[PDB]
This record gives C-alpha cells, structure tokens and sequence, in this order.
C-alpha cells in the first residue's frame, strides 16, 4: 500500500511533515528534513530581520512532552526566502514557509516579497498567528479583531492561497468565532491546529526550580500532554470549515496518534516534540505504523477515514 | 514536621481536599470525604434546582488522565445548604460549598440564602466561574466583563469572604487581565486554579469513536495531561494576587505533585481525577509522600517553601 495526497495543487508521498520550529532553522536542518521520508517540510517561523531568540535553556523534554520558550530565533526572512527560491529541491517534496512578524505591517512586508517566489516555485505560506513566547506580543489569534486585521491585510498583499497556524482553543464559543473569522477569507486554504499549549510551567522537584530561563519558566507545551487538545481543535475546525483543509499538529508519537488526527479531520499531520526527541528517522516509523493500522482495519486510502470519527448515539 | 494550615479563620490538618465534583455529590459521598484523611472537602457545584446532568457515558479515565462532560448533575442547592446547615460535622474538617448558577441572577439568589449559614456555621463559598460543559453557556471567566459583573453582584449579595474556581488560561495578557479583575474584589479571598482544561477530545483508535456521549465527545481534561497548565496558573495568580490565597487543582497524583503545587504558591491542594480513580485512601498516601519529601529537604512546615519556586538568573 502507499498513499497519495493531492492537496493545494501539490502531490505528497505521505501526510507527514515536521512541525514549524523543529528541525528546520538552518540550511543543514532543511536539507535533513528534505532527505528524510517525510511527505513535506516547513521552515522555522521568521521575522523580517534575523534574531537570536530568548536566553538558554529554552527547550526541555520529558516523558510526557516538552516545554519551550524559544522566542525569536531565526535566520531572518531573507534566508528562508532564498532557501525557497534557490536551494530547495522541489522534486523531492513540497515546502511550506512559516512567517511570524511582530505586527501586521511586518507580515505584509514579507508576504509581498514571498508572492513572486510562491508564483514561480510553489512554496506554500503558513502564517503563524499563535506564538506564545514573545513578551508583550500575545497570541494574535486570541484577539479576534486583530486576527481579522492580519488576515485582511495579508490576503490583500499576498493574493495567493495560504494557511494559518492556530493556537488551541478551549471554549465552544471561541471555536465558533475563530472559525467564522477564518471563513471570511477564501485565500485561507488550510488551518494548522495546533501550536503549543501556551504558558505552561514545569517545575523540577529536586532543584525546586523552573526548567527554562525566559519568562520566569513559562513556555508552550507540546507532546503527550496536548494530544486531546489537538484532536479537539482539528475536529472543531474540520466541522466548521468545510471549504478548507485542516492540518493536525500536537501529540503525534506513533502511527496510531496520526490515525487519530486523520480520523478527527487532518489532511497533513505535523510532528514537533516527538521529532525533536527521536530525529528524522521517526518518519519511516510513523508511515510503517500508519500503514499497518490501515491494513488491519481494511482501509486502502486516507480518504476512507479522514474526518470519520464516530460520535455516540 | 507539620502539614497544618491556618487560613480563612479555619484550621486544616493538612492541605489536601477533593476537587469539586469528585466524591461529593450525595450525602454518602460527603460523609465518606469527611471520614477520610483529607484536610477539607468541597461539595459538588450546584444549581438552584436539582438536575440530572448529561447522558452516559460522561466521564472516562486513562493512564494520562480523564475527560468529562458531566454537565448539570447535582441534588440542587437546597440539599447542599441543608448539608452545610444540619448534617456536616465541622469538628472533623472545614467544608466548602461550590455553586454554579446559570446566570448571575441564579448565583445571586443562592448566595443570599447561603450567607446566614456561612455566618453561623463557617461553611466557605467556592464560586464556580469555569464549567466547560454547558452548551450555550461558555466559561464565564473567559469573558472578563461577565466575570466582573458576576463578582460585583455576588460580592454585594453575599457580603462575606468567598473564593472563585478559575478556568485555566494560556496567554500572559489573560493572566494579567484576570488577576486585575479579581483584585477589584476584596471579598475574593482565595482563587482555585484550575478547573478542567476545556473541550478536549479523546478518540479510541480501535472503535474509531469518541469515548463520552455529550457534545460530540468534547469534554474537560484532568489528570496528568494538565499538571504543567495547573502549575502555571497557580503561580501566575500567586504572583499577581499577593493579597489573596491560591488553591491548586490539577494533575495531583502524588506528594511530589502536591509539593510542586505548593512551591508554585498553593495553600490548599485539590485532587480530582486521581481521587476519582483511586478513592479516598489517596489522602493518606499523599500526606505520607509529601512528609517524605519535606523530611529529605529539611522542611518543617508548608510555609517554608510555599511560593518559593526558583527562576533561572
Ligand atoms: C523547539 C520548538 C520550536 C517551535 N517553534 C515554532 C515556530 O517557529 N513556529 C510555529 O508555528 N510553531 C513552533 N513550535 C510549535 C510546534 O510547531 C507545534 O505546534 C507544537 O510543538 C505542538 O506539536 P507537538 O505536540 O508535536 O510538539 C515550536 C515547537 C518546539 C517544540
Ligand atoms: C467527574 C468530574 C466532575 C467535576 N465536576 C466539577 C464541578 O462540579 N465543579 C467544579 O468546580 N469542577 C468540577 N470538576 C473539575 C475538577 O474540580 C478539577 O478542577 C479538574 O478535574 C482538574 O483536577 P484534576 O487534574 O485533579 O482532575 C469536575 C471534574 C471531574 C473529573
Ligand atoms: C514563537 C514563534 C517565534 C518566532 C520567532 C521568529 C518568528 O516566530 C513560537 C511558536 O510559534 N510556538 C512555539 O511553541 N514556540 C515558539 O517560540
Ligand atoms: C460543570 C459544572 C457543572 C455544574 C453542575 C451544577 C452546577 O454546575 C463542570 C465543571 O465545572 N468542571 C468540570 O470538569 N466538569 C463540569 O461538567
Ligand atoms: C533546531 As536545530 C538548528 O538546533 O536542529
Ligand atoms: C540510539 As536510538 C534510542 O536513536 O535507537
């Protein structure tokens, strides 16, 4: 058995990709993700100018997942754009480029320059509206009027299909409002659910200390902690956005977890924490495990079960 | 070594209590909590009139925690007031009564009636502003203006010290706003952080089905999933509300987990999912495990380490 997605006028070998921020900062990282068996890759969220990020330690992992306060760090937009325009081998797999400007004007500036490269090469924009680790600059998609302004301005400057990296929500009214804002924008063709569960806090009992340095130890959560939250957000936006794709992200360590994301509605499945911890070998494992679950159940295609999670009575 | 606390004009043998909703709905449940080694108990959140709650199954537990959509179920306010007035043995431990009206008016109606019993018996009010399982009635404390209205009306009607059960927040701006609301009310003497992480979704891979019946499977998360979220909220409010007490709730299975809550700023420590799964014998275990950690560290009292989590640099 194999798989075949045809999403966003691109062909994908399988639904797996990295999560933005993991194994995708440097040229070396991007070449490693390209050489892996993932179906696609996404670059690290960038600002217009290069930045260093927050002070170390800024990422820590544990048996149930990870906490991070990475904050700015990226080589800057010029580098990721060059990667997209001159360096990426599109014959190997599709590329997504993630942007996370600090203001609407910064995002607009970047997308005006990305557009020609999108037209020429087919790089796909993921607009990050959910970073939980910039002090003073909370998650844009938690402010629905701000979200609307960003999407209006980006859609007008960019003019081409794009997607949005969403924070998790926890309230039905918020699902309803958020999805309705997204559905105002026809150029938003995919929605990635979710970014990290923001501003958790891990404490080490022995040392009586937080484990990351920035923001008094507060950071976004990934990994096993977040799987039910991720699944809820995938399914909530899958139900509410029938004319868009939903990409799942959060808590994927196995083909079974991927299967659950796809049952909830996911088209592509992104891997963050588990990829940071296991490395890019994880992609052959996840595909082998997903194909085995499909074979046991008699599923030949992803379409046979995507979004087909059952409810009770 | 000592687990004793003296707070809110009451003496507690230890900081442990049930979380509202767990082992506290019937008279039988309340007697069993009273008979346990807990330092206190809290009654099931009540509405003015009795309710049945949502269709079953409405609670499920897993190795990493639980999901629930209990929704309304309670014997009604009259029953819990009667228990406070006539049945509870205050010589054994203090009682908290949780209320969760569906409107500000219903809450106000209850607290007007509670007030004389609080005064006479010393029962303590916990006002629930965070239930994630009523369709059309999202978490009140996610709407800061609604929160303020409720606290103003309840403060005026009740006129006595009370506490509030808060939802988890995920955004620094939300912590700042929420705490500033709470700090407008001097009668809010304690803040319980946190209620369930709302609107998660658990899916069973074999059956391809959600595991609870209401709300298409969506429900609030407890247990191991939520400990870093709970610690963050406890510390965020501990830092922002220096004139109030913070009670910790979320993810407690061990004395070590309780130690982390206390380092983060918790006074009382509430136990939901783990008590639902293990039963009331958990409180002797939690006490022994917390005293073991204190002995190893040389700590003689809770106040020697409460709120003393260390940050880096
Ligand atoms: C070290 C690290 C850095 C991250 N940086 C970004 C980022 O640049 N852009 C972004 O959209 N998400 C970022 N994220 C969030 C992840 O893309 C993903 O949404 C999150 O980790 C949850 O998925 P998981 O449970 O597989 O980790 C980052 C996560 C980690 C762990
Ligand atoms: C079966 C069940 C019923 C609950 N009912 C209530 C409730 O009536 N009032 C309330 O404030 N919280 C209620 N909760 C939330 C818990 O008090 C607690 O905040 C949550 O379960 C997180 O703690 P934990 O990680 O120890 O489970 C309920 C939780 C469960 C599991
Ligand atoms: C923040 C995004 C940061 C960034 C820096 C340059 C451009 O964007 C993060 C995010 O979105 N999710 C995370 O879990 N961690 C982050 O630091
Ligand atoms: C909802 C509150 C239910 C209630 C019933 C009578 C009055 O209020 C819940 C809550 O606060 N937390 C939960 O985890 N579960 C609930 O269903
Ligand atoms: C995320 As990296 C460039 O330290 O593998
Ligand atoms: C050495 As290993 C845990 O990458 O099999």
């Amino acid at each position: 058995m194999c798989l075949k997605l045809n999403l966003l006028d691109h062909v994908f070998a399988n639904p797996f990709m990295n999560a933005a921020g993991v194994l995708c900062s440097t040229e070396e990282d991007l070449r490693c993700m390209t050489a892996s068996s993932s179906g696609a890759l996404v670059s690290k969220s960038c600002t217009s100018a290069p930045r260093d990020g927050n002070p170390e330690p800024r990422y820590m992992a544990f048996p149930l997942g990870s906490i991070n306060s990475m904050g700015l760090p990226n080589l800057g937009f010029d580098f990721y754009l060059k990667y997209a325009s001159d360096l990426h081998d599109y014959s190997k797999k599709p590329l997504f480029l993630s942007i996370s400007g600090l203001s609407v004007e910064e995002n607009v500036a970047m997308v005006r320059r990305l557009a020609p490269v999108a037209q020429e090469k087919g790089v796909l924009l993921e607009l990050n509206l959910s970073c939980p680790n910039v002090p003073g600059k909370p998650q844009v998609a938690y402010d629905f009027e701000a979200m609307r302004t960003y999407l209006q301005q980006v859609s007008l400057a960019y003019g081409l299909p794009f997607g949005v990296k969403m924070p998790p929500y926890f309230d039905i009214a918020h699902f309803d409002t958020a999805a309705a804002v997204l559905n105002e924008f026809p150029l938003v063709k995919f929605v990635t659910c979710v970014n990290s569960v923001g501003n958790g806090l891990v404490i080490d009992a022995e040392s009586e200390s937080v484990v990351i340095k920035p923001k008094q130890g507060f950071g976004g959560l990934g990994g096993k902690y977040i799987l039910p939250t991720a699944l809820a957000n995938v399914n909530a936006f899958y139900r509410r956005c029938p004319d868009k794709l939903v990409f799942g992200c959060g808590g994927v360590y196995s083909g079974e977890d991927a299967f659950l994301h796809i049952l909830a509605g996911a088209s592509m499945v992104q891997v963050g924490t588990a990829l940071q911890e296991e490395g890019p070998g994880i992609f052959t494992r996840l595909e082998d495990e997903l194909l085995e679950i499909m074979a046991r159940k008699g599923y030949r295609t992803l379409e046979e079960f995507r979004g087909r999670v059952k409810t009770i009575e």
